[PDB]
């Protein structure tokens, strides 16, 4: 156990209070549910409901409003090539991206299947920039994982992250029926910590260094009981 933390409200979304954690390093925290964001997974979306998510959860794939990823000049989703992970599936995008790759490439986006990432609500980043790191904890399983701020969600919803983060937290990772509405996940974000794409080894190390400086899981576990 650790001492309790001193908390100062900075925001509120969907009945979830977001608190700055007084002290250094600078951080904010919230306790929320955990919806599955399959964005960036190269098998999330395909024609005829072929992906791990239903196609329509990315929008209309017949030239209408498609938000799941990039589109061609006639508005249809880009299909992956023979050198992409899932040829013929659609390219699924995340807000955070790797500039080494082109807009039409799955490799530009953060693969939800492999990378632990959190989503923050649009207009509710609270000073965090895409690529910043976080420590995430599930109070019902005792599991934790470092993660990046990797995607942007609806402004009216909070508590969401990647397939791999769900696995690490022992939350059902299925895009179609997984996640949880129970407010069991505590997310500690370090705004200003990275703010760019870098290798997972590098950002994970930086998350580890910030977490050690901040007081570790022991402090976050105690903090969770305050939320």
């Amino acid at each position: 156990g650790s001492h309790m933390s001193e908390l100062s409200e900075i925001d509120s979304v969907a009945g979830v209070t977001i608190y700055s954690v007084d002290g250094e390093p600078k951080s904010f925290v919230y306790k929320a549910g955990f919806a599955i964001d399959a964005d960036g997974a190269p098998n999330a979306y395909a024609p005829n409901n072929g992906g791990t998510d239903f196609t329509a959860n990315g929008g209309d794939d017949q030239g209408g409003d498609w938000w799941g990823g990039p589109v061609d000049a006639e508005g249809y989703p880009i299909k992956q090539k023979i050198f992409d992970p899932f040829p013929g599936y659609y390219v699924s995008a995340t807000a955070h991206f790797n500039p080494a790759y082109s807009e039409d490439s799955p490799y530009r986006y953060i693969d939800s299947n492999s990378i632990p990432f959190i989503v923050l609500p649009g207009n509710h980043s609270n000073g965090a920039k895409l690529g910043d790191v976080a420590l995430v904890y599930n109070e019902k399983t005792g599991d934790n994982c470092y993660a990046i701020y990797g995607d942007v969600g609806p402004s009216s919803k909070i508590g969401e992250g990647s397939v791999r983060l769900a696995q690490a937290l022992k939350i059902d990772d299925n895009p179609k029926a997984g996640g949880t509405e129970s407010r069991i996940v505590v997310t500690l974000v370090f705004p200003g910590s990275v703010g760019k794409w870098e290798t997972p080894k590098r950002w994970f190390s930086h998350a580890n260094q910030l977490t050690k400086a901040w007081g570790g899981l022991s402090r976050l576990k105690t903090l969770s009981d305050q939320l």
